[PDB]
């Protein structure tokens, strides 16, 4: 397999439609040994991850909790065994309060809400790298999930701003990770119909926002020279595994686009 | 003059080396009528602005203070006279706690500090546009100050991340400003020897950081096809005035580089 | 006026809908003294330019003709008077054979045709700078016309490739121009309904291509936060004059977008 | 292996230091069955390729020769067997006459020389895709070699312009390739000490140019968070194989940077 013998931490599983569930599944099909991290609903996450090809230890991780971050490396070492280190880390964590996305005017998002969204979606990429680089092997790889924020778009609003901050954070994380012989990169995915995105398209954050995201999804598939299937996270999961492998060894502080090539076409 | 008859708000003056002092001076030499905003040290700011070519009303504005923002439009209207609106707005506000810049490791900046820096340096660009767009004329212009964060660099650290967030915020502010017939853009300046930057180069944030910024300044002038004079904010001030004028009427959500062309050259 | 006392060469006038006709008109309204260059149909160009606010000498210039380029500086000096130099140069020249644009498959453009298009549209920006920099004043400005080629698009095909080459050429021209104290930049315009573009939208290069360009024009205005009027070259002409002025003195090897801000928005 | 069962065409081998020699070696170590194409010195290329892990048929291909291109698909089919198609294509072809690189002034490169360089280095990426897409399998991959031309640099001169044209061509090739279920991408490599580059650094194109390229190589390794070894093409070859594999299935019209992450850092 592509990831034979590799020990990889995967964060971000919440439902069977989480991009991280598909990253974890593909990594296990490719021979990786996983450690999973989950936020808040651990009973649910364990029941979800019981469907993965192989059993994997699940550790609690709230990226806003300094105690969870400070104990993380020790908890991972206990799970993978003393003397063993991680070869890979997957950050698949994103959050923005409802005031920062959808029909709520861009100017009406309170800073406490924007700040919480940037903490979870951008700053935590650095918090995770800080916690785990001391237990990572040379040749290792840290991968985060991105949504191309180079241009503004309707409805995504402050989540796009958080992704711009994440892209910048990734370039700095690469400088630090390089000292350990570790790569840091993001995968910029096309839109995926997770449970939350299906709810948003269905109008959970207002009708106009849902209508705008549905048009954006259609336009994405139209622009993509190879098409874009929003119901299929497998091409995104494969791309993350490519970055976790030894096959992109000179790429760091960078962004790989798993978007059907849509960002390279105007119409 | 380039800005004859225009009513322009200019924030960010703290010393006679502030980029905003030079923006204000050039705008007044070009016939603009100014309203100034100042943070915390109003007695100092008034004494500084007494050196400007023309007298201008000074209003207090702490961008973290919601009361200051909510009363801002009314305070500006009182200063410029009922029935008059602003033609231009200059955001020349930037801050990052010492833990987020210099020799302090990138991973050691606490989130409360990063969050305060992003609030002042990025979110406030939207807070200012929210407060002032209701009192801006069609054909108007909002300009913010940027430092090219497309690539990571030593010492600037979390200030670079805040600039990446600002660039993203500017693209969204342009969408909102467009409804008022108003443009929103940033000027990405080359490094300027303000009092704070001179202190930083002098080692105020650690020796290695000072050494790295001095090398970055030298490299900037070397790469710039027309050179770069860090002791001269006038070319930056002129660029801001170009954006405040009627001469870039189809440019919005964008970035104009006043950096001697250094970002267009590798060596 | 914005360009009072400036001596500016303007190439590219062919009809009253040429972007260069509007650049020339605005520059003259702003006090510039012009020298015009025209290709092949000089009687037509003289009759067109008789409509400009002021009379201006017209010189023949085929950018593929080495003799025209070698004699150009001497012919301009004769027109503006010995001892006088140019302050500005406008390159508003673009060409691509019909095999390289429209419904003709991208793979069916013969290299002789692509090469002629790149010679006229990209290489000539350097040929013009070579010919005219020896007769340009310090503080001078060279401006070329661009159409954002960062992403592929239907119908524009090899003209987009020629614009990518032009953007690269502009960065090198800036290095050379800098030695003379001269700036080099491009204005990336939104789509303009010139006589040729109206014919193309009308199906002159095939129906599907015309349909695609009409959809691209509509999408441009929709994405533009301040809108985009394809029938109005005046905002583009104003932007060129901004770059020819003393108000963007630290910008070189760069691209200014006069496109209503459309390139900064995805939808 | 990563490329087990895949039939891949590899162009561009001239010496044992050619990036394509290392692409071919890695692809064979990874189970690919190769067809090689060589220009002009076929006896030399055969002797070089005798050192590859496995024997591979060698076909003549001058990309400026229309007869070679028109017969290419038939010659490849004859080599791989009737009923078999290619899964991958590697374009590792680049050329620029000496007048277009080095100390020769940028303005002194005759257009016939620039045109030949753009034909071989950029247009041929489309010529190759045209010839080979009719004999490529769905899920297939076309990869070309790039050198980041986003910013101008000393000495590389018109070769950089040819790479800007190549990047644009790649975006259009992706549109065409997509109709066949085929991806098109470029690998932007850091500087590699091929025989020609060693000669150039040694002063073959002038002393100043050699000095500038040596400084650029040093700066590249300094900026790279994981370092950059110019004497090692293996990380570049691995990246090309990653794109030829099934592990980046949603990436097209794009650029993957195998440069040690140097393009993501300013200093
Ligand atoms: N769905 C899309 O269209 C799309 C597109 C591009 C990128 N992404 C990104 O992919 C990543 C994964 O999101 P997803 O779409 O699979 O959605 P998801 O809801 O399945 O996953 C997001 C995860 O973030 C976790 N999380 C939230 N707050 C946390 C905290 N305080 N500590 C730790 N974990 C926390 C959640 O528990 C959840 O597991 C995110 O970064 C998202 O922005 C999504
Ligand atoms: N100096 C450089 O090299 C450089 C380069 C590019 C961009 N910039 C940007 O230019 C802008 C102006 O900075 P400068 O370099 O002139 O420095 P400065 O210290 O003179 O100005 C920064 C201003 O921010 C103000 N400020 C801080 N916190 C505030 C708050 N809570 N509310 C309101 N105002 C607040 C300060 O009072 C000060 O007037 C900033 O955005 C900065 O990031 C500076
Ligand atoms: N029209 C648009 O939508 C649009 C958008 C962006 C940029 N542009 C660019 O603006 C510039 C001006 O074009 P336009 O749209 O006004 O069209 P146009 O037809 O009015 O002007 C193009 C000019 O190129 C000249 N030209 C062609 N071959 C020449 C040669 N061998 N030597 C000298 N001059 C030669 C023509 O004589 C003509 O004056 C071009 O670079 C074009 O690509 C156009
Ligand atoms: N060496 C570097 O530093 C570097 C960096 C980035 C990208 N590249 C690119 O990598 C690719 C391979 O070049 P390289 O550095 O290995 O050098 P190289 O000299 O080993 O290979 C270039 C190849 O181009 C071939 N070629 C030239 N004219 C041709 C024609 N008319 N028809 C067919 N083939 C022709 C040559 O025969 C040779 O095999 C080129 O695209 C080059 O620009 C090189
Ligand atoms: O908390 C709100 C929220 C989180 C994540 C997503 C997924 N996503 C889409 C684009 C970027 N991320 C969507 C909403
Ligand atoms: O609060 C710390 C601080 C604020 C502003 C500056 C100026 N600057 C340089 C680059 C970007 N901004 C520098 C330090
Ligand atoms: O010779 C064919 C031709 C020349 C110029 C144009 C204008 N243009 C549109 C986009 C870029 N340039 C269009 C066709
Ligand atoms: O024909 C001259 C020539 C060809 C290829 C190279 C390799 N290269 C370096 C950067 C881009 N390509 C260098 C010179």
């Amino acid at each position: 397999g592509l990831l034979d013998g590799k020990r990889i931490l995967v964060s971000g599983i919440i439902t069977d439609s989480s991009i991280a569930f598909h990253i974890a599944r593909v990594a296990q099909e490719q021979g990786a040994q996983l450690v999973l991290t989950g936020f808040d609903r651990l009973r649910l996450i364990q029941r979800i991850t019981d469907r993965l090809p192989a059993k994997a230890p699940l550790l609690e991780l709230d990226v806003q909790n300094e105690e969870h971050l400070a104990s993380l490396a020790g908890r991972v070492t206990e799970a993978i065994g003393a003397g063993n280190k991680l070869d890979g880390v997957v950050h698949s964590i994103g959050f923005m309060p409802q005031t920062g996305m959808g029909i709520n005017p861009f100017f009406d998002a309170p800073y406490a809400d924007v700040s919480k969204g940037i903490h979870i979606s951008a700053y935590s990429y650095a918090s995770m790298a800080k916690a785990l680089l001391p237990i990572m092997n040379p040749g290792g790889s840290i991968v985060g999930m991105d949504f191309d924020p180079s241009r503004a778009m309707p409805a995504y609003n402050w989540m796009t701003v958080a992704k711009s901050a994440l892209e910048s954070v990734n370039r700095f994380v690469a400088r630090e990770a390089g000292k350990y012989g570790v790569r840091s990169n993001l995968v910029a995915a096309g839109p995926i119909r997770t449970l939350a995105m299906s709810a948003i398209v269905g109008g959970a954050l207002g009708e106009e926002a849902g209508a705008q995201i549905q048009l954006l999804e259609e336009g994405w598939d139209q622009r993509a020279p190879i098409g874009w299937n929003m119901k299929d996270a497998t091409p995104v999961a494969k791309t993350v595994c490519a970055l976790l492998s030894d096959w992109l060894p000179a790429t760091t502080g960078d962004i790989i686009y798993a978007d059907g090539g849509a960002h390279t076409q105007l119409l």
